[PDB]
């Protein structure tokens, strides 16, 4: 239960822990 690409409170494509877009599940850094 999180949210996704729909509009822009709280609502982000890879806001999410597990399932998400490419570059988010990518090695990102820390």
């Amino acid at each position: 239960g999180c949210c996704g690409p729909y509009p822009n409170a709280a609502c982000h494509p890879c806001g999410c822990k597990v399932g998400r877009p490419p570059y988010c599940d990518r090695p990102s850094g820390g």
